[PDB]
């Protein structure tokens, strides 16, 4: 239920591409 996620959680996403 967090918000304004940091490049931290988003980082793992970029890896998935």
């Amino acid at each position: 239920f967090f918000s304004l996620i940091p490049s931290l959680v988003g980082g793992l996403i970029s890896a998935f591409k």
